[PDB]
């Protein structure tokens, strides 16, 4: 006989499979390891989730899993296996498994500087992923450098899709202060002035902030709260424009910019006097205030900082584009979804 495998005073239950466990580190409603899997024959990452008891826990439990299931790119990370009670009434906790990675470029960057090359390849990889979750009409909405794993030859993964999105920009609008849920530092103004944060957009500003981080290793806007996030951007970016106020309808917002007195643009290249300068020209071009106007994941890959790895024909799409329901549920739901993974 044998007993389920334990951590740190946690069942962590993924056997007789998945031995040797590691602790890595954990996140509100998950602990994740590394694993031996018995049947590939190499270490593996195992997130355990309980999401049962909260609705939000379950609808973006559900949501990732969908998505990640659906997905399928170099530079996304995907589900290997689910485990999971046999039956409903059996069921507490999902592990999900996943290639096990080196590191995230959050660690790496508060250890390490990086070369110009190695940011160059990181962002077009980045990009490279984005292009695909963008084209099967889906949002992250939560890039930031802890949701990029790194493996020990640099290649990179988009992970954690549980804020993620259809695409919506006919519904995009809304009023000045309206809460949010994804990562301060990375929010674009937008968000904080009249965007729900529904067009692809608001995935760009966070890629140019994770740009603007691996040139310094510092955060370029770390607020330290709702409104003083936008106090941050207008600091380096300015005052906005005429132009780019007439696009701002909604009065509370518009008379809130017209309020502050004016702030100077700082040069990218002040900021950043080491960077190659078409690296500040793309990251210009991401962190525009003006969401209209701001690059799109298609023509980023396109600009001169990316040529060395540019090729629209190694850049694949999605086959095709990608609420009030109680926990019982999203149960049910989570247990069908996850069924392909079951021995029989
Ligand atoms: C899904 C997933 C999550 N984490 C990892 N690896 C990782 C991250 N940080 N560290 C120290 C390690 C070992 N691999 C895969």
């Amino acid at each position: 006989g044998a007993g389920p495998e334990m951590v740190r005073g946690q069942v962590f239950d993924v056997g007789p499979r998945y031995t040797n466990l590691s602790y890595i580190g954990e996140g509100a409603y998950g602990m994740v390891c590394s694993a031996y899997d018995n049947v590939n024959k190499v270490r593996v990452a195992i997130k355990k989730i309980s999401p049962f008891e909260h609705q939000t826990y379950c609808q973006r439990t559900l949501r990732e899993i969908k998505i990640l299931l659906r997905f399928r790119h170099e530079n996304i990370i995907g589900i290997n296996d689910i485990i999971r009670a046999p039956t409903i009434e059996q069921m507490k906790d999902v592990y999900i498994v996943q290639d096990l990675m080196e590191t995230d470029l959050y660690k790496l960057l508060k250890t390490q500087h990086l070369s110009n090359d190695h940011i160059c390849y990181f962002l077009y990889q980045i990009l490279r992923g984005l292009k695909y979750i963008h084209s099967a009409n889906v949002l992250h909405r939560d890039l930031k450098p802890s949701n990029l794993l790194l493996n020990t030859t640099c290649d990179l993964k988009i992970c954690d899709f549980g804020l993620a999105r259809v695409a919506d920009p006919d519904h995009d609008h809304t009023g000045f202060l309206t809460e949010y849920v994804a990562t301060r530092w990375y929010r674009a103004p937008e968000i904080m002035l009249n965007s729900k944060g529904y067009t692809k957009s608001i995935d760009i500003w966070s890629v140019g902030c994770i740009l603007a981080e691996m040139l310094s290793n510092r955060p370029i806007f770390p607020g330290k709260h709702y409104l003083d996030q936008l106090n941050h951007i207008l600091g380096i970016l300015g005052s906005p424009s005429q132009e780019d106020l007439n696009c701002i309808i909604n009065l509370k917002a518009r008379n809130y910019l017209l309020s502050l007195p004016h702030k100077n643009k700082v040069p990218w290249n002040r900021l950043f006097p080491n960077a190659d300068s078409k690296a500040l020209d793309l990251l210009d071009k991401m962190l525009t205030f003006n969401p209209h106007k701001r690059i799109e994941v298609e023509q980023a890959l396109a600009h001169p900082y990316l040529e060395q790895y540019y090729d629209p024909s190694d850049e694949p799409i999605a086959e095709a584009p990608f609420d009030d329901l109680p926990k019982e549920k999203l149960k049910e739901l989570i247990f069908e979804e996850t069924a392909r993974f079951q021995p029989g």
